[PDB]
């Protein structure tokens, strides 16, 4: 009746594991920058969608908004940042993250790390954030481990 979800966000590496199986892993240098998004079925944990939005670059946040608005309210939503996800995370995307209940997403800053697990229509199940301490530095790697409830009946 529960999914064991692990989410890792850092300068050079992201991964997501569900029930001990890696469903997303990107450790490639110079690739996969931005916010990675995984959508899971809320009864089985099966992956319904996997995306990466390079929100360090213009226009990617608009694509993230259009994608997230089509996710059904019951789904499990997982986000994790690789390298930099804030430079072009603009106000409409931040407001959408705030509407999910995210505390750190709407405040994401330069080279911060961020891992998030929650139900599309609320509530948030787990969230971790590390603020970069200097423009030349990154946030500390964050490893979020969250038990996500499953729907049934
Ligand atoms: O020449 N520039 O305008 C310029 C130089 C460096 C820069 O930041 C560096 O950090 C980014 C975010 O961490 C990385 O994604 C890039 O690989 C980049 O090398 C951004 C712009």
């Amino acid at each position: 009746r529960v999914l064991d979800v692990e989410v890792y966000s850092s300068r050079s590496k992201v991964y997501v594991a569900v029930d001990g199986t890696t469903v997303l892993e990107d450790e490639a240098r110079e690739q996969g920058r931005g916010i990675h998004v995984i959508v899971l079925n809320q009864a089985t944990g099966h992956v319904m969608a996997k995306r990466v939005f390079d929100t360090y670059s213009p226009h990617e946040d608009e694509a993230m908004v259009l994608f997230l608005n089509m996710v059904a309210p019951g789904r499990v939503l997982i986000c994790t940042v690789k390298d930099e996800g804030s430079f072009h995370l603009k106000d409409t995307a931040k407001a959408l993250l705030r509407s999910l209940g995210s505390q750190a997403g709407p405040a994401l800053g330069w080279r911060d790390t961020w891992a998030f697990v929650g139900r599309k229509g609320g509530p948030v199940f787990g969230e971790k954030h590390s603020k970069s301490p200097a423009l030349s530095s990154w946030g500390d790697p964050v490893l979020l481990k969250t038990d996500v409830p499953l729907s049934s009946a």
